[PDB]
């Protein structure tokens, strides 16, 4: 039945696994019985039976390590106690060590007690096969069952194994020695049990002159080779020196098995020495202080005057390998060559310890000069290079390696001076010139065992020579190893490349330039000796192409060690090779997204990015141009080890090659073509390294690309991500059908390419399930399944819900089968899916000048649910596993189900999982837990985050147990509080008591430098919360740590440790460091003893970190006054004190213009200003600056010379009249007295007789007349400053005298109201315009603020409160219902700002008293005076505070410098509504005052005050959004962006003519039609639109954005109206396309408004509205993605019928999807929400939903199916215009205005997506509305639908029949009566003629312009006379233009020819072109006949003189016409003489 016995064992195995039913009361009985029967199959003796049925028992265990582990391990302990056959007991003992680390620590302590009776019987067994496997289980069992035993159980077990050293078998001697030493690593006390094994063994060799049973001598020396590796009460320093004398007697005790036993013990105690033993041998006296074949006086190891390591080399040589007479070999007959091999390796490991031994004499007393001629030294050790075999010539190859390694490190590379001292002491002649040619020879040796040992000698020896004086010989040994690259022994080639990885090839390139003979060398070569390109192209990349899997892996790790060490020539950092070595030695001595990628700005070394881009150039070249299988295969393994040490996201400029050509996608296009071949994935050793490297190269595009697969946003990048996500779902599809035996989107059935991949994952899985070996790193399926769930993770971050929404079904099925094999990184696949299913330089720079200036810059700053089946399975694993890499990834999966609020239903009835985390705190304190270190930071993050739903009272009692009762702090106690402190201090009366508890615990723990990072968090919140509490706490830790720094209790051993303590004294409050009594007693101290470098090192770190305080925090003056009092003697550490511690008509024209200028006053001002122009311009000041020039001819002289500059050439009008204006300003202030006193209208003469001078030099009625004529002068000059060149700005020296003159003209205004009357009340208006502009300029406003002008800034407050009170405040009222004058100026400004609510608001019931031309002027001037630093601190205090008890002292070197208001007053609503008024209309100042108001509002964040402070945070960001000064509502207003592009119809030669004509028409509209929100003053051409340029730039003027402004807005009215930042302007300031840190304030607001949504229904509505306004200021594609996620989870939860909340979120959700891609997963949620709200009955809900149409329709090329839902929005627009065609007054205003603005945006940009019938019918609905009456359709509805009609014509989109419908409607509206209505209709008549019988139809349009002169107001017909000169010259020739003008000039129905006189003048002088200047003459003849039929006789002669002027000579007749048309009637004798002169120069002109 021998073949019948085989079939029985194998059928029992398969019917247990295929049950699929475990933990059953039927299944429990079956597994016990037939489990003992698997080993009787092995107990039966046949190799056909023994081999077959032992691999079958391993199929049961591994399929049941998850399910039934406690049932498996109970049957198995029974068999050892049975103590069966030596074949039966053996193969069960393999099984029980591998399942020892699978037990739980709950059940472990019963398993320990039962084994020690069972583990002693198998130690007493003499079977030599049973004893072997126990030395491979007592390593594994007692390391996991180690910690659970006391001191009683482990002393019994070690007395047994020593009685197994008393046996004679060589197999049984070495298994009892490795059992004693594996326990003491894990016993209970690792250091206590090392000292106990050394006492037991030396009594077995107590005094050595005995008979010691020479088998038992070998038992004691083998337990000591295993324990000396572990020695590095304690094992004492006198216990270890008894070990060492024991062996030197036993290197002499004769045997060949006992001589070889004490020579392996000596080779290992020098390599890894115990540090107590190591100092007693190098010391000079050595053993003499601890006590208080050879034929000469050696001198034993007790003697002084020589080290014992000088002694120990004399002894091992003359007995083994040297004869004391002559340089001669010892024969191999005497000493074996196994015994001569271990004696050459012990002489080499001591020279690395004590190098002076090798130069010593062999005998101390010389040996018999009669017999021997000469005595020799120990240099005949180096004659064993010629001795025979390997490992003697190879172990004298390694004796010359560490003799050169350890002279250079002994004497610091001084091989000159150190060799002199020895030669006069021991007279040998042995230089290092006689050993390197002994080392150059063994590299060339024959045997491949001799070559392995000579190339480890160059690992030690060529980093010490090459930087030494012998670096001529040091470079040659670099050369010879390069010839050893092609020898055919696989261990010879991998110890080459480690001595080519430790090379510093920046120090190696330096020696090449110095060489001249070494480049030649042998055979006289010519050229360069290129080491670097030959050692990198022809070894390291070349040895990647080797055949062995051993040689390919070691060559990758060198390119991790070579890249920081290259030095390629001529970088833009290091230039020379001299400067290269200097930068690697100055950094040494002078100082949650997934793991793949990065979003930082990524500061990087510029020259370290250059060495990493030359090693990825030659590596992608032996992967593409390679011809072998072996070059492609082991160079995908060298690219996966770069990207885990030099990641791609950090070093992207090195990895970049090509793709996106600029954050990179480097080289990832080749490697996908390797994987898609059917050749390369068929072997799992390097297909798993090509998947970890293709996920690093598609993730470095994540900081660029992100704004199918809609989040990729780069269509050249999508096929690289479509492929891997197709490649990684077909490799989790072949790992699902393999772990479960099932026959063969992700699908590999129909591919024949991936049916080859199913036979390769099934060969590596038949060797795991058959061979039980749990602890393997390399498994190639367990290594391969780790690689393809790591990179399925990193792609899902790029994915969205819309791409994965068809695959959440797919990826969850595979992981339930992929869970059991590797659950550690199968939840890292599950941790990420839930994120994206829920949305989420020249050697003076380097050595000194670059590190010297990081020093001084930080000192000035020191002066300052398908988861429900998968989620339940992961919780059963944590209770039953034991590997603590898996316990760490399960505590992060549950901190994400509580943030993303999954309800606490994972434990539906009980509290099963939370009860198990409390028990694990029992095993850490006692220490019955194996790897608590890697779980204790993540245990405590799970616990604190649940309590916001175990409470924070209970959480902090658990952490107090670990610290005082448990292990050390730097693993357990200090990472325990990093989750608590960050989640308690950063994020009422219950919260105050728990903060006192946590600060007391750290004071017990200050000693550690990781505890000092937690305490920089504590000090930065008290400076923010409460500055009274901030200074109390920095005093308590002042007198703790400075007593520690003198007694050196502070662990500052690291340079991670000195960096934490110096950022502490900056942030510690300077009041606690201001007495220098404490810092000096902690400074000038002496430590206890400076013998040890543990204690020398902590005393010099206390002196370096309290000296960073005496340099910054206190200057030189304070420090040295103290030491005169404190007797700190300079003999503190002196050379006597430091020693005991270490041991212990040219001129005719000039006269005519004088008649109206040198006069008193005239009305000729616009006519007077033109005559001064053509004065010959070389002389203005001679003809303007005179005795009496009219100063009312000087201020309108400034306005006309600006219009020349705004278009063209520089103006002689405007340049020379800036010189005249500012000279008269100075002399009146020179007429003012010297020292100014403040004006006081209440008590004027009571101060002094200063006011006596002020009425005679200033109070003259002749000097008063100038002050309103000099007051119009400075009004027009300060306006144009925003648009003048730099020649024309006001001078800096004349800047003081324009500040002093605003003060002096506003005090002449207050001086008439007292005495005479009002000044003139136009002179009320001219004097307060000089004052409104000096407060808007950045130059003039700064001078008013300084200390010199306290009198001049408090006198504009007394005199603007005197003009506002003497006009508005009727007698017997008020406005609303230090020296004295400063606080009488400070109380004055508080009263005026409360009036802007009531008094000065434009149109209030209280505003009937102010005459409403000052409510523009006096509203802008009360704002800019309370921005002064004299005043501003008091004005922000609301008036309910001063009734309460708040009055601190002011000091700022001024009057009032009050601190800001504390939070406790703001907790009342009436007190809180008045503080928010003072901050918006007032703005802010320099940027320090912006962050003061930010901290006061957040502490407010009872629900009546939660509502009103979310609205206060909206208004603070917008004053950082303003385009000028940004924080001043006086000057400026909010920036807006046109969503209409600039036009195409301009920029042609006919098109540049289009832009001049409609410049004149639009500009006098805004003087009539518009609202002046921007403009305070009364001046005319104030056209100012704050559209910026865009990274912002200059400001765009109003004439350049001619038709940019959107039709949603009233003319010029600047406010928020939902369209401020259009998504055109998001993408080109923040480059994303699918002074305040304003970026800082917008990240903090995304965290706050999501936790309130995910609050009462009052607070639901006002939180969605604050987030839509700040959306102007989101500056990143990371920031727009978080906005869209929070708004969609609301709608499914919050009810649909909340129609306040419904109309803020439809504007909110739609502006996200525009900056985001409007993709197929985004369109279907965004398109459905716009359709429903337009059906709502709530009329302001209709209006917010229509702005969301625009942003979707605006920029993104919209999806083709979703643009068929534009006929959803097209149909709504037709229905509500036919009802609001006739009547607009009835229905609405801003529902009628916003709805016609989006009709115009469809016809231009998106024509074809709507019908052609829809375009022509929006034209017709603006006929009925624009031809309505002046009350049927309002003026605001009129002007906005009409500006959009001339937009569509300039766009070239409209048809030829569609365009002429607009032509007819514009004719009928010019003849309506209202001219502001009729000024806009004239602009439409131009554009139709400017987009286009030809002679005939143009006759009708021209005569429409001529009638508006006749009928029409003179505010209208100024516009018509500027155009019609320029208008007629362009269209039709001047023979036809001439007939209509004069016949409509001479007519009796001409109401005034005055404005018709300017029309005829500009025609002729363009007709004075050379072709038509004579045709000018013919038309003069016909018009003279018409005058003979007469007008009235005074009137008829006036028209004659105007005509001949316009047709005359050039220089002087042409300038007479404004002097002629000045006097129209009123004939004079002076009038008769002027007619004669003009028409006679024409008689000589013919």
């Amino acid at each position: 039945t021998k073949k019948d016995r085989v079939n029985h064992c194998l059928t029992i195995c398969e019917n247990i696994v295929a049950q699929s039913v475990r933990n059953s009361p039927e299944f429990q009985k079956l597994l016990g019985i037939a489990m003992e029967l698997f080993l009787l199959c092995s107990d039966d003796a046949e190799s056909d039976v023994r081999m077959v049925a032992d691999e079958c028992l391993n199929k049961v265990i591994k399929a049941l390590m998850d399910s039934n582990l406690p049932r498996l391990q109970l049957e198995l302990y029974k068999e050892i106690k049975k103590n069966g056959a030596p074949r039966s007991l053996r193969a069960a003992l393999w099984r029980f060590a591998e399942l020892a680390h699978l037990v739980r620590p709950q059940k472990c302590r019963p398993y320990l007690v039962n084994l020690l009776p069972c583990l002693t019987r198998t130690s007493k067994r003499p079977e030599e096969s049973v004893q072997e496997t126990l030395a491979a289980a007592v390593p594994k069992i007692m390391a996991s069952f180690g910690n659970f035993a006391n001191d009683n159980e482990i002393k019994v077990l070690l007395k047994a194994f020593i009685a197994n050293l008393k046996s004679s078998s060589p197999t049984i001697r070495r298994t009892a020695a490795g059992s004693a030493v594996s326990i003491c690593q894990h016993s209970r006390r690792t250091q206590y049990f090392y000292s106990w094994l050394l006492n037991v063994l030396l009594g077995l060799l107590v005094p050595v002159e005995d008979e010691h049973s020479t088998l038992l001598i070998l038992g004691v020396l083998l337990t000591l080779r295993y324990l000396v590796p572990l020695l590095q009460v304690s094992p004492s320093a006198e216990q270890l020196v008894q070990v060492y004398e024991l062996t030197l007697h036993h290197t002499q005790h004769q045997d060949h098995n006992v001589v070889t036993g004490a020579l392996e013990l000596l080779q290992q105690l020098f390599r890894t020495p115990p540090p107590e033993l190591l100092q007693t041998l190098t010391a000079v006296g050595g053993i003499g202080q601890l006590t208080a074949r050879i034929k000469g006086d050696i001198g034993q190891s007790t003697d002084d005057d020589s080290a014992p390591l000088v002694h120990c080399v004399r002894l091992l040589s003359a007995s083994f390998l040297l004869t004391g007479g002559k340089n001669v070999l010892v024969p191999d007959r005497d000493v074996r060559v196994s015994v001569k091999a271990l004696a050459l390796s012990c002489v080499g490991a001591a020279v690395a310890l004590h190098p002076e031994s090798f130069f010593s004499k062999l005998y101390k007393v010389p040996l018999d000069t009669t017999e021997y001629p000469e005595e020799q030294y120990v240099s005949d050790i180096l004659n064993y290079i010629d001795h025979g075999d390997p490992q003697v010539r190879g172990a004298t190859a390694i004796l010359c390696g560490t003799l050169i390694c350890s002279i250079l490190s002994r004497s610091r590379f001084h091989v000159g001076d150190w060799m002199g001292t020895i030669r006069t002491l021991t007279g040998n002649t042995f230089s290092l010139a006689d050993c390197i040619p002994l080392l150059r020879k063994t590299l060339k040796d024959e045997s491949s065992v001799t070559c392995k040992l000579a190339c480890t000698a160059v690992r030690n020896c060529v980093m010490s020579l090459c930087s030494s004086s012998y670096s001529e010989l040091g470079l040659q040994l670099i050369i010879d190893v390069l010839t050893l690259r092609n020898s055919s022994y696989w261990l010879v080639r991998t110890e080459l490349l480690e001595t080519l990885a430790e090379i510093d090839f920046r120090l190696v390139s330096f020696l090449e330039a110095k060489a001249e003979n070494l480049h030649r060398g042998a055979h006289h070569y010519t050229g360069l000796l290129k080491l670097q390109e030959r050692v990198l192209n022809n070894v390291v990349i070349h040895l990647l192409g080797d055949e062995d899997p051993r040689v390919r892996h070691v060559a990758a790790a060198s390119l991790i060690r070579l890249v920081p060490k290259l030095f390629y020539k001529c970088d833009q950092g290091q230039a020379d090779p001299v400067v290269a070595v200097a930068r690697d030695q100055s950094s040494v001595y002078l100082k949650r997204i997934y793991r793949g990628y990065n979003l930082l700005p990524s500061i990087t070394d510029v020259t370290m990015e250059n060495n990493l881009s030359r090693v990825i150039a030659a590596v992608s070249h032996e992967l593409i141009t390679s011809t072998t299988r072996a070059l492609t295969f082991g160079c995908c393994e060298a690219l996966c080890l770069l990207s885990t040490a030099f990641p791609v996201c950090i070093w992207s400029l090195g990895w970049h090659c090509g793709v996106p050509p600029l954050c990179t996608v480097g080289m990832a296009t080749m490697i996908l073509t390797l994987l898609s071949s059917a050749w390369f994935p068929l072997d799992l050793s390097a297909h798993q390294d090509a998947l970890i490297l293709a996920g690093n190269l598609l993730a470095a595009s994540a900081p660029k690309s992100l704004r199918v697969w809609p989040a990729l946003g780069d269509r050249a990048l999508v096929p690289m991500v479509e492929q891997l996500f197709s490649h990684l779902l077909k490799v989790i599809n072949i790992c699902a059908h393999v772990l479960d035996d099932v026959a063969p989107l992700g699908s590999f059935y129909h591919l024949p390419s991936y049916l080859r991949l199913h036979d390769v994952l099934k060969a590596t899985h038949a060797n795991y399930k058959v061979t039980l070996d749990l602890q393997n790193s390399t498994e190639k399926f367990g290594g391969f399944l780790r690689s393809a769930l790591d990179v399925l993770s990193q792609i899902l971050e790029l994915a969205t819900l819309q791409d994965i929404g068809k695959c959440v079904e797919e990826i969850l099925g595979y992981l339930k089968s992929c869970f059991s094999r590797e659950p550690m990184m199968a939840t890292v696949c599950v941790q990420q899916l839930l994120k994206t299913l829920f949305g989420t330089p020249g050697l003076y720079h380097y050595c000194f000048m670059a590190p010297y200036t990081h020093f001084t810059q930080a000192l000035a700053d020191a002066s300052l649910r398908l988861f429900e089946p998968l989620v339940i399975k992961a919780l059963k694993q944590y209770t039953t596993t034991t590997c603590v890499q898996l316990q760490k990834q399960v505590l992060d999966l549950l901190a994400q189900l509580v943030q993303l609020r999954v309800n606490y239903c994972l434990l539906d009835s009980d509290q099963v999982f939370i009860g198990f985390v409390l028990k694990q705190f029992e095993y850490i304190e006692v220490g019955q837990f194996r790897e608590s270190e890697a779980i204790i930071p993540n245990i405590f993050f799970f616990l604190v985050l649940l309590s916001y739903e175990i409470g924070i009272p209970k959480i902090i009692q658990l952490c107090d147990g670990i610290m005082a009762s448990g292990r050390k702090a730097v693993t357990h106690a200090i990472p325990a509080l990093q989750p608590i402190v960050h989640d308690l201090f950063v994020l009422g009366k219950e919260l105050e008591t728990q903060k006192e508890v946590v600060v007391s615990m750290l004071l017990r723990l200050i000693q550690y430098h990781q505890v000092l990072e937690m305490f920089i968090l504590v000090l930065q919140q008290c400076h923010k919360e409460n500055e009274d509490k901030w200074k109390r706490l920095s005093r308590q830790i002042a007198d703790i740590i400075l007593p520690m720094l003198a007694k050196q209790q502070m662990h500052i051993d690291s340079h991670e440790a000195l960096g934490v303590l110096n950022t502490l004294f900056e942030i510690l409050a300077p009041s606690s460091l201001r007495p220098v009594d404490m810092l000096l007693r902690s400074m000038f101290v002496t430590p206890n003893t400076m013998a040890s470098v543990s204690t020398v090192q902590l005393w010099i770190s206390g002196i370096l970190a309290i000296l960073r305080v005496l340099i910054s925090q206190s200057t030189e003056d304070i420090v040295l006054s103290r030491i005169q009092e404190l007797s700190f003697s300079p003999y503190l550490i002196s050379c006597t004190v430091i020693n005991r511690l270490r041991d212990g008509d040219k001129d005719w024209y000039v006269h005519l213009v004088k008649s109206q200028c040198w006069t008193r006053s005239d009305s000729a001002l616009l006519e007077g200003a033109e005559l001064v122009n053509r004065i010959p311009a070389e002389d203005m000041n001679a003809f303007m600056m005179n005795s009496e020039f009219n100063l009312s001819l000087l201020a309108p002289c400034l306005s006309l010379g600006m219009s020349e500059i705004s278009g063209g050439q520089k103006s002689a009008l405007f340049e020379a009249a800036r010189e005249v204006t500012l000279a008269r300003v100075s002399g009146t202030v020179q007429q003012l007295p010297a020292v100014h006193h403040v004006f006081q209208p209440e008590l004027p003469a009571e101060p002094a007789a200063y006011w006596s001078k002020l009425n005679d030099l200033f109070g003259d009625a002749a000097l008063y007349q100038s002050l309103p004529t000099l007051a119009r002068a400075l009004a027009q000059y300060l306006v144009v400053v925003s648009k003048l060149p730099s020649h024309l700005h006001l001078p800096p020296e004349k800047e003081k005298d324009i500040v002093k003159f605003v003060v002096a003209t506003l005090e002449a205004l207050s001086w008439h109201l007292i005495h005479e009357q009002i000044p003139l009340s136009l002179d009320l208006q001219a004097g307060l315009d000089c004052c409104c502009l000096a407060l808007q300029l950045p130059g003039l406003w700064s001078v008013v603020s300084s200390t010199e002008f306290v009198t001049h800034a408090c006198s504009l407050i007394h005199c603007v409160h005197f003009i506002l009170e003497a006009v508005a405040v009727q007698p017997g009222e008020q406005l609303l219902s230090n020296p004295k004058y400063i606080t009488a100026a400070c109380e004055m400004v508080a009263e005026m700002v409360e009036s802007l609510q009531s008094v000065l608001a434009l149109g209030h019931k209280r505003n009937s008293g102010v005459p409403a031309f000052l409510t523009p002027l006096l509203r802008n001037i009360i704002i800019s005076l309370a921005r002064l630093p004299l005043v501003n601190s008091y004005t922000r205090v609301p008036p309910l505070v001063w009734k309460l008890g708040w009055s601190p002292k002011p000091g700022g070197d001024f009057g009032t410098a009050f601190p800001e208001i504390p939070v406790e007053f703001l907790q009342e609503k009436e007190v809180f509504k008045e503080f928010i008024y003072r901050i918006n209309t007032l703005g802010w100042t320099s940027r320090t005052q912006f962050e003061e108001t930010w901290a006061t509002l957040l502490g407010v964040l009872r629900t009546q005050i939660n509502v009103l402070a979310v609205q206060a945070i909206t208004s603070l960001v917008l004053s950082a959004m303003t385009v000028p000064v940004a924080g001043n509502p006086a000057v400026s207003c909010l920036e807006q962006q046109p969503r209409n592009k600039p036009l195409k119809a301009l920029d042609t030669r006919f098109g540049r003519k289009l832009s001049i004509i409609r410049g004149i028409v639009e500009q006098e509209i805004q003087a009539m039609v518009s609202k002046r929100e921007n403009i305070a003053t009364h001046h005319l051409y104030q056209a100012w639109d704050p559209v910026p340029s865009l990274t912002t730039g200059a400001l765009i003027s109003h004439e350049k954005l001619l038709l940019q402004i959107n039709p949603e807005r009233e003319l010029g009215s600047m406010s928020y109206k939902l369209g401020q930042v259009s998504i055109h302007s998001v993408w080109l300031g923040n480059s994303i396309t699918p002074g305040v840190d304003i970026h800082s304030c917008s990240q903090f607001l995304l965290e706050l408004y999501s936790r309130w949504i995910l609050t009462p229904a009052i607070l639901i509505s006002e939180v969605v509205r604050s987030l839509l306004v700040v959306s102007d200021l989101f500056t990143e594609r990371n920031q727009f993605e978080l906005m869209y996620v929070t708004l969609t989870e609301l709608r499914r939860v919050h009810p649909s019928e909340d129609e306040i909340l419904a109309q803020y979120l439809v504007p909110a959700t739609c502006k996200a999807a525009a900056v985001l891609g409007m993709d197929k997963a985004v369109a279907e949620p965004v398109s459905r929400l716009l359709e429903s709200t337009l059906r709502s009955s709530h009329l302001p809900s209709r209006v917010g939903a229509l702005h969301g149409v625009l942003y979707v329709l605006e920029c993104d090329l919209l999806d083709d199916t979703a643009k068929q839902l534009i006929p959803v929005i097209s149909d709504y627009l037709l229905s509500n215009l036919k009802g609001i065609a006739h009547c607009v007054n009835i229905h609405s205003q801003q529902h009628v205005l916003v709805m016609c603005a989006t009709a115009f945006y469809l016809i231009e940009n998106y024509p074809l997506d709507v019908g052609p019938e829809f375009s022509a019918s929006i034209i017709q609905m603006c006929g009925v509305m624009l031809s309505g009456s002046e009350e049927s359709t309002p003026s605001i509805i009129y002007h906005c639908a009409l500006r959009g009609l001339e937009r569509l014509l300039l766009s070239e989109q409209l048809s030829r029949l569609d365009a002429e419908s607009l032509v007819k409607l514009s004719v009928d509206r010019v003849n309506v009566h209202s001219p502001h209505r009729a000024m806009a209709a004239l602009g439409l008549m131009l554009t139709c003629m400017y987009t286009g019988e030809s002679v005939i139809v143009a006759m009708e349009r021209v005569s429409v312009l001529f009638d508006r002169i006749r009928k029409g107001f003179p505010c209208e017909a100024r516009v018509v006379a500027r155009i019609l000169p320029q208008f007629l010259d362009d269209f039709f020739p001047p023979q036809d233009i001439m007939n209509k003008v004069i016949g409509e000039f001479l007519s009796n129905q001409q109401p005034y020819p005055q404005f018709m006189a300017t029309v005829v003048y500009k025609v002729f002088q363009t007709l004075h072109s050379t072709g038509q200047s004579s045709m000018v003459r013919d038309w003069v003849m016909l018009s003279l006949s018409n005058f003979t039929q007469r007008a009235p006789v005074a009137m008829a002669t006036w028209s004659l003189s105007c005509f001949f002027v316009s047709a005359s000579t050039s220089p002087w007749v042409a300038a007479i016409l404004p002097h002629v048309i000045s006097r129209m009637g009123k004939l004079e004798q002076v009038d008769v003489n002027l007619f004669c002169l003009v028409a006679t120069d024409f008689y000589r002109h013919q």
